[PDB]
RNA sequence: AUGGACCGCCAGUGAUAAGUGGAAUGCCAUGUGGGCUGUCGAGCCCCACGCACGUGGGG
């Protein structure tokens, strides 16, 4: 069991931690964001148990890190004032005042390759074929890449990171072999953050933490692609095969 | 249906006024393009004539 799923795409968010106008993402995918990609793809109403969910896996190599941009994001301004933002009173704010001012962030230029093995994950790679909501990377103004499901079912998908998917140009030297790549799997712990979805209910959305390990291991260097244009070609020879 | 869903950073604005690149200056001195030379028998068809050697008409 099991398939490999792509996180790219121009821009991608993965916060954590975050409750007010200021947004902050994870530098890499945070396994709630993806586990509400697959309810969304598979028409999980907000508030729906999601211990099917449980039990899933995610080693995720980053193949390249991403700049992480700040997107300004105000919401209401060079509105009349009576149709500005309700207040929680219900008296509309003065105008002058009734922008609000979020700064969101994202990661851009980023891409991942989690490869996610699990008891019914090959019925949710079937799902995210035809989707009951479109996936996005998290915020839904983020589209995903046309190659969001690189294999629908891939027997030991780990064994596929490790070696034998493309990787982005990076510098490769003379007489190099094994360029280093970082995985990420689920003591030898990076960090822990609340993850694993207790609920999507929108009125009390909780979380439980997860501990990350990062290992940056080696995959040989034959993986990375050409300078110009030739990872996509790699890529697509790959989805074909 | 993802610390997410819904979500504008935005309303305004001459870069202006002034200005010779100017004065002087031979690319000059030398060189065969030469020897040779009369312009004097397939061709595909129709038709007419023929002394069946050959003539002519048309395409």
């Amino acid at each position: 069991s099991g398939f490999l799923l792509r996180l790219a795409g121009p821009m991608q968010s993965w916060g954590e931690h975050s409750m007010f106008g200021e947004r902050d993402t994870l530098p890499y995918p945070s396994r709630s964001g993806l586990i509400g990609m697959f309810a969304a793809a598979q028409g999980v109403r907000r508030g729906d148990p999601l211990d099917r969910y449980k039990e899933l896996k995610f080693t995720v190599r980053v193949d390249r890190p991403g700049v992480r941009l700040v997107d300004f994001h105000t919401i209401g301004g060079g509105l009349p004032k009576e149709r500005t933002v309700p207040t929680a009173a219900g008296e509309r704010r003065d105008p002058k005042k009734a922008t609000i001012v979020t700064s969101r962030s994202y990661l851009a230029d980023a891409v991942f390759t989690v490869a996610v093995t699990g008891p019914e994950a090959d019925t949710i790679a079937d799902a995210l074929a035809a989707p009951y909501w479109q996936p996005y990377l998290g915020r839904r103004a983020f589209v995903p890449d046309p190659l969001l499901v690189l294999r629908r079912r891939v027997a030991d998908p780990v064994r596929e990171l490790v070696e034998a998917v493309p990787l982005p140009h990076r510098r490769v030297e003379e007489d190099a072999a094994t360029v280093l790549v970082d995985l990420i799997y689920e003591t030898r712990t990076l960090t822990v953050l609340n993850d694993v979805p207790l609920s999507f209910d929108s009125k009390s959305r909780r979380y439980s933490t997860r501990q990350i390990r990062v290992v940056p291991t080696e995959v040989p260097a034959t993986l990375v692609a050409g300078p110009g244009r030739d990872y996509q070609n790699k890529l697509f020879t790959y989805v074909k095969q």
